């Protein structure tokens, strides 16, 4: 900050400043550093591919570099840079140290060569390579290095196994838990220990490694597989861990040449062969899952050409399943399994081949329907294929009523019953065009083409009720809120015999929904609410009448709409059976069995008193609310229909499960804050109230007053609204010119700690950019600088507001063309590096998850459509909306999507013109 | 046609139509043949992307299935998979042959091991390792194969002219030739010369190698290598023999350490990087580019950077062509050529990636203007940039008359006087919309957007037709 | 080469009599050109079309039927097609020009060069070389599509 810019002395604070974040282990601030002005050298340069996605060319640059073997940098960095994404047999095959002779004997100081060598050594294996390359290296006279230590004793661990002496096998293997004990171990406050996942990884292996050299015989040593089994399971989906553990497995099996060695040598050769597949790197996949070719596997065989149908090949692909499963019609081999599995995956590459459709995949699938039924992720599978099928169909006119979607449905709801994948993200595939012949039922009386076909899928969805479990029904329980209309009344019969079920069943989470079920001012829910309380009280399970006390509490919010002043009101209600309207009653785990679909209840204790209310011009009366536990959770009213609020937060809470979900979002830890929000009436619904409600608006505006930032307060709208575009930029100049980069003032005021203030300014920019490009893909607008919220525990930033959307800047008045927020002031508080960072690489992991399964997103956004809130947002307006979360450009191709979209975002949010020609009640800068 | 279709006497006839049409030459007849009904094992159904453009994922599985070098198949196919598609480095740097000693004695049945080794370490080589590995294959007894005497012969030419004796380098080469000539020659009437290329390209090579190992001075070796861009002016295109000859040119030019060879050497270097851009397969380019990059080439940087800017790196292809273009206002480094060049290549990424628009580009494209007059390719690229922005603004509504496509076309007829190569395709580019607004002057009278324009720009056409071409 | 070229063209209506085969080296070639742009389907005698090919090629073409140096000319065919497009836009413009036919209009020309380009129907994912010529070669082997077509247009033949 303090300094000329351009000047000598940056350059060894630039160095320094990466050497330190080599020891933050942030890569991609790391990357941003390397990108942010340090361009020294070519060679200098070329260190960025390295870590952005494309290693192959700077690992051939640095082979090429390296090769003449004199310089101590390049082919260090050489040896390090080809280790660090997995070349582990070519490292050993390096012939920098093969020779005529072994390796360099009085190993010099780039002993960090062997230290990069011998691990690779380990974990790809034999006798005779280990064997002698080790014994050149145990003739150095001296061994200063604590790492080729370590790697020499597991090495010689290794070959004692190999002349089976497992007692002088463990007796070197405690000798490296010696060494990482007395030497690599560094202490807690100092690391995410993804830093110390080098040592935990490898002495993980290590352990791995030491109790099956001490087993005795194949049952201990199936049982020591099993319990492998377990640490595959409770590893998570780090790759490298993962690759490093399980390689190491691989080594010492084919180390043991015993026969069930060899049978979980081939089965692990095949299981890394699928991580490699499940991370994208398919020539490490190739080249293990050879060695299980080889020894005859079937399924090796189809996930070789499932490898080779994501690459680039469809045609072997077709044509080696093809002769695979048109062989494989012999003994067994299990049939509902296995020939189920690779007849589906047959079938689904005839889909995404689309040249020999549905009949010749429909003889195969009534055949996957006979071998199997028992397994209905082929039922999900071919689901998404009648939906692209129902898409091309409509796609060419609004033809309808068709058997092919009458059995998706039949057997999706079969498929419902059976493992719970895709349901929670796809029961609009049943009830949008169920709910649209309804609509078809309504519209024509030519048009009989539903009405038996309507009764018997509706029977379809009987059947599905009476065996369902409940739980699953709530996830789209806001549409199933929006079910109101006649001419079914079937659909109204079966959608409130699911409330009878979601009521009686789990009575605590429907509390608030079936009290704000009945409330309105054009009060068609009289029937729909009462008479399912009726049906509930009729049901044997009312010890308590909480309803009366719900509806007292609606009452109540419902009055203090207008108790205006420019509160010690009613209360003793709670302590009551009421769950607290938090997302901690609402959260659902992920399917971890016997288990529990909901968390524990978190009921009301006590009631707050005590009015807290802004002077918004509406002046929400938000409450203190002690909960269950004891601890406070502020709980606000608020007015004008938050439906589409609601809305914005299910589309949220699916896409953060979605983010758990991705192992590379939360990998480095992604997510979104997100609080808990419901309509209740017409213009009175709940919200929560986040711990550290702030904006930027309210808190720079004290920032730049406490830096005594005077302005023209309120008149700087009439000097650039009277001032036309030639002057806009002009003032905007001005304006932008006169306040200073602040942010990071603020910022190290709110941390103390720098621990909490730089893993905030990670939680900062990642918090921010995720939601920050969510909402435009969205076509959010009008984001007003009282709509970011930012905790003070640890910079988790959201967007809150969600009240318009779909171009209501544009084809509104004050044309308001925006790339999307972005305040000038955060980018020197996101660091040196400006906005070019963990941002740009938080961005790239968002837009690769969210095109992954976007038409599950496009499920979820056809609820928003539903224009009671917009005028002439249409069906073709979604489909464009799809389009550009597709990726289709402006009239363009080309269509990188992620750097490519990326910089896109990037540099049309820095783009200064739009900053300016924006109305400054955006005042962008803020 | 007259068989039963499913039945056993098809394979035989299967196989050997495939090893016919090895024979045939026809790679895609091969293809065709591989990919129906020959499906017998996966290490038989994995030689079709092969030469279905994924060559890598055939050349690792290869490089594994052949890794215990025990096999005769499949180490066989390994190392010739590996050959035919220029991974001549790793096949070098390959250990089947390299060891604690060198390689096999008494060179067994798969001596096409050898056979296929010898000419990687001849259109890549170093002094040692050809030393030292031709004097491990001389300890053969016999040596029955004509291609390992073939590439032995010309490695030890290699190997006399490290040693610096011409004529002794010329009596291997004619021996060479011998060896063609008495062994390798098929007649006419059976070959389009596809198949004789692998004699010729080695011969062009050869003889190549030989006048300008007898050569005496600098002149001299000027002399051979314009004579040499003479023949790679008469090559044509062909990927395989362009590598091949100029990539042996640049094995003999790093054989001599001479000053001017090491000036011949970063050329070389940059050209065949050029080549493997123009095909599209820029891993040899890097690893032959690096050499010209250590050796400062700055043209070497930027098509460095225009690899990177092809592959997927938008990024740092603009940041590194930024640093250089605006570090370079030094002494001249040619500002009508080299400048003119890389800023030009700087504007076009600033096209492709889109995002620092017109005012930009239109700064350092008048600074294009000031630094070059007398080439237009230029002007045409800018010209397709000005067909990209006028495609924008008219995609949003039909606003027309602005003064860029005016000076669009006034540039493009200048541009049509000096080098002609967009011209045949984009006379459409300005007579299109000269129409059109022609046909704006026909349909509105607000619009008088066009008439002072019309007359000035229907004299830019005045004067490109004046001095135009006719044909 | 032609052969997918014309129907990139939308060229429809390729009657047998239009298949030209000299016997001196066999170069194939279609001269008639004289319908383009749907002139085939919203023309009576609905005629949708692949393009045209004869199942009576495929064996004569070689053993591997239609599936060789057919495919590999096709894929190099769109590989040079789609590298400098935007001049045979230029060369199509003049095309357009309607005193032949009725409403194929500009932005009609538009969604041709949207073909052209490589946008699907309605889809993406567009590999555009080997997914469009396993495209174009499984749309023309349907036998429905051989089918559903007029017999003045024999496909056998
Ligand atoms: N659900 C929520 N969670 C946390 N903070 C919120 C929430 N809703 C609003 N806020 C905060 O409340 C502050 C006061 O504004 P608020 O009364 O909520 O809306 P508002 O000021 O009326 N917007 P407007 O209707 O345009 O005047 C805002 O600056 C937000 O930071
Ligand atoms: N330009 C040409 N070059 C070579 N052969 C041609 C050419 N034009 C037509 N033919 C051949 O002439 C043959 C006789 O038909 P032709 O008289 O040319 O048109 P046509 O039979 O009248 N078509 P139609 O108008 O529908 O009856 C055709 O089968 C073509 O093979």
């Amino acid at each position: 900050r303090q300094n000329p810019h351009d000047k000598n002395q940056n350059g060894q604070l630039l160095k320094n400043l990466q050497i330190t974040y080599e020891e933050i282990g942030d890569i991609d601030s790391l990357d941003g550093v390397l990108r942010t002005f340090a361009t020294g050298n070519l060679v200098s340069k070329i260190e960025e591919l390295q870590y952005s996605e494309n290693w192959k060319l700077a690992q051939d640059c640095f082979n090429v570099l390296g090769k003449f073997s004199d310089d101590p940098k390049t082919t260090t960095r050489m040896l390090k840079s080809m280790y660090d994404h997995q070349l582990y047999s070519q490292i050993i095959s390096n012939s920098s140290f093969h020779s005529s002779d072994g390796k360099i004997s009085l190993s010099p100081d780039v002993k960090e060569w062997y230290s990069i060598g011998l691990e690779a050594a380990n974990l790809e294996g034999n006798v005779q390579t280990l064997k002698n390359w080790v014994e050149q290296i145990e003739s150095l006279r001296n061994i200063d290095d604590r790492e080729v230590l370590l790697q020499y004793n597991i090495a010689k661990a290794l070959i004692a196994i190999s002349n089976e002496d497992p007692l002088r096998t463990q007796k070197y293997i405690h000798n490296s838990f010696r060494l990482i004990g007395t030497n690599f171990i560094t202490s807690s406050k100092e690391t995410t220990l993804l830093k110390k996942q080098n040592l935990l990884m490898k002495l993980h292996s290590l352990y791995d490694l030491s109790f099956l050299s001490s087993a005795k015989d194949k049952f201990e040593y199936k049982s020591n597989t099993t319990i492998l089994d377990y640490r595959m399971e409770r590893i998570g989906a780090d790759f490298v861990p993962n690759h490093y553990i399980l390689s190491m497995r691989k080594s010492f099996d084919q180390l043991k040449m015993n026969e069930q060695a060899d049978a979980d040598l081939g089965k692990t050769f095949f299981t890394l062969a699928q991580l490699a597949r499940n991370n994208a790197r398919l020539d490490i996949a190739s080249e293990s899952l050879m060695h299980c070719l080889e020894r005859r596997l079937p399924q090796a065989e189809l996930e070789f050409a499932e490898i080779l149908w994501k690459q680039g090949e469809n045609d072997r692909a077709l044509k080696i399943v093809q002769e695979i499963h048109e062989k494989y019609q012999e003994n067994s081999s299990v049939n509902a399994r296995d020939r189920a599995a690779v007849l589906l995956k047959f079938t689904e590459w005839l889909d995404l081949s689309n040249n020999s459709a549905s009949e010749q995949i429909i003889k195969q699938y009534q055949d996957i329907f006979q071998i199997d039924s028992k397994w209905d992720k082929p039922y999900y599978s071919i689901g998404l294929y009648y939906s692209r099928l129902l898409e091309r169909k409509k796609a060419e006119g609004y033809i309808t009523n068709g058997r092919f979607e009458y059995r998706a449905i039949s057997y999706f709801l079969l498929a419902f019953e059976k493992n719970t994948a895709k349901v929670r993200e796809n029961l609009p595939k049943v009830i949008t065009f169920w709910l649209d012949i309804a609509a078809a039922s309504i519209s024509e009386a030519r048009k009989e083409m539903l009405s038996k076909a309507t009764e018997d899928i509706c029977s379809h969805v009987e059947e599905a009720l009476q065996h369902c479990p409940t739980y699953i029904w709530y996830f789209v329980l806001t549409q199933l809120l929006s079910r109101l209309l006649h001419s079914h009344q079937s659909s109204a019969q079966i959608i409130m015999h699911i409330l009878l079920s979601l009521a009686v069943e789990y009575p605590s989470h429907i509390l608030w929904y079936i009290t704000a079920l009945v409330n309105s001012n054009s009060s068609k829910r009289v029937l729909r609410g009462k008479h399912i309380l009726e049906k509930y009280r009729q049901h044997s399970q009312n010890p308590h009448d909480l309803v009366s006390s719900a509806l007292d509490l609606t009452k109540a919010l419902t009055r203090v709409c207008l108790q205006d002043v420019k509160f010690k009101f009613d209360m003793n209600v709670a302590p009551s059976a009421m769950v607290v309207p938090v997302r901690k009653n609402l959260d659902i785990i992920s399917p971890l069995e016997g288990y529990q679909p909901f968390r524990p209840v978190v009921s009301i204790i006590r009631f707050g008193s005590s009015y807290k209310v802004f002077s918004s011009l509406k002046k929400p009366k938000q409450l203190n609310i002690i909960g269950s536990d004891g601890n406070i959770y502020g709980i606000m009213c608020k007015k004008e229909d938050v439906r589409q609020d609601n809305q914005y937060m299910q589309f949220a809470t699916t896409m953060d499960f979605l983010l758990s979900k991705d192992i590379a979002s939360r990998k480095r830890s992604l997510g979104i804050n997100i609080y808990s929000v419901l309509s209740l009436r017409e213009d009175c619904g709940i919200l929560e109230m986040v711990p550290n409600v702030v904006t930027l608006r309210s808190i720079l505006s004290t920032k730049y007053e406490s830096l005594k930032i005077k302005y023209s307060l309120k008149s700087l709208h009439d000097r650039w609204q009277h001032t036309a575009v030639d002057g806009k930029l002009e003032f905007y100049m001005e304006q932008v010119d006169k306040f200073p980069p602040i942010l990071y003032q603020w910022f190290l005021e709110n941390f103390p700690d720098p621990i909490n203030w730089f893993n905030a300014r990670n939680t900062y920019a990642r918090s921010y950019a995720v939601m920050a490009m969510v909402g435009h893909i969205l076509g959010l607008g009008d984001r007003h600088c009282e709509n970011i919220l930012l905790d003070i525990q640890t910079g988790k930033v959201l967007h809150v507001d969600f009240d318009c959307l779909f171009e209501k800047g544009k084809r509104l008045p004050v044309p308001e063309i925006v790339p999307f927020r972005l305040t000038p002031n955060l980018l020197d508080a996101l660091g040196i590096i400006g906005t070019e960072g963990t941002f740009k690489k938080s961005s790239e992991v968002t837009l690769a998850l969210m095109r992954k399964n976007e038409v599950a997103l496009m499920n979820v956004i056809e609820t928003i459509m539903y224009d009671r809130n917009m005028d002439h947002s249409i069906q073709k307006a979604l489909k464009v909306l799809r389009n550009k979360i597709r990726g289709i450009d402006p009239q363009d191709g080309l269509v990188l999507s992620v750097a490519g979209q990326t910089e896109t975002l990037i540099q049309e949010a820095t783009s200064e013109d739009n900053l300016s020609k924006m109305y400054i009640g955006w005042l962008p800068f803020w």
